């Protein structure tokens, strides 16, 4: 009876195995755009992905992760609210069963069709495993997806999904360039929070871009053909793999922009 997103194991149940689910800096959260204060000391975000090396795409039973070689300083996030340099380890998405839901963060209670998470770890902790044990161990860049025009840079991801339909399947996935997933603007909101899946560790500086990217209905439809189950098990479509907004608890959300 492992955690997931169903009626009997979904986000409302997580606190039983992961008591930090009711902690002081849980994610995601609703971004109240009227109370997020502009902070002119926040720096431009620096996203250096030109040397990114993707290796593999994996269905882990909760999402698909596109994984990167993080054994050298190749694809780093820095600047913004961060001190130091954070190395990209993987990205993944959360999405809905319908276009009207799917994002984890919300913006004045608005839910987007999906949300992309580019996960980075603080190089001063040596690796991802040690970083998640630190309050500033991770920097996660969150990007909202709305349904409209296709995102051409997403199409190589969408097209390999039939090869990792079920939990546990992986596929070679080299030379994918994540710069094809970024909006024009790097204006962002930022706040201290957590992983949004178990173990829900409170190790993340969240950086959520104000500008969503557009993906086509056909692109998000193919996300929804994935499976939570493993091969040869009853088919359960991987949809609504999103945790809802959690209490802000007096944390302040800061805006990079006026
Ligand atoms: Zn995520």
């Amino acid at each position: 009876h492992h955690w997931g997103y169903g009626k009997h194991n979904g986000p409302e149940h997580w606190h039983k195995d992961f008591p930090i689910a009711k902690g002081e800096r849980q994610s995601p959260v609703d971004i109240d755009t009227h109370t997020a204060k502009y902070d002119p000391s926040l720096k431009p975000l620096s996203v250096s992905y030109d040397q990114a090396t993707s290796l593999r795409i994996l269905n882990n039973g909760h999402a698909f992760n596109v994984e990167f070689d993080d054994s050298q300083d190749k694809a780093v996030l820095k600047g913004g609210p961060l001190d130091g340099t954070y190395r990209l380890i993987q990205f993944h998405f959360h999405w809905g069963s319908l276009d009207g839901q799917g994002s984890e963060h919300t913006v004045d209670k608005k839910k987007y069709a999906a949300e992309l998470h580019l996960v980075h770890w603080n190089t001063k902790y040596g690796d991802f495993g040690k970083a998640v044990q630190q309050p500033d161990g991770l920097a996660v860049l969150g990007i909202f997806l709305k349904v409209g025009s296709a995102k051409p840079g997403l199409q190589k991801v969408v097209d390999v999904l039939d090869s990792i339909k079920t939990k546990g399947k992986s596929a070679d996935f080299t030379n994918f360039d994540p710069r094809g997933l970024l909006p024009e603007s790097l204006d962002y909101w930022t706040y201290p929070g957590s992983l949004t899946t178990p173990p829900l560790l409170e190790c993340v500086t969240w950086i959520v871009l104000k500008e969503p990217i557009s993906v086509s209905s056909e692109q998000v439809l193919k996300f929804r053909k994935l499976n939570f189950n493993g091969e040869g098990e009853p088919e359960e479509l991987m949809v609504d793999n999103w945790r809802p907004a959690q209490p802000l608890k007096n944390r302040q959300i800061k805006a990079s922009f006026k």
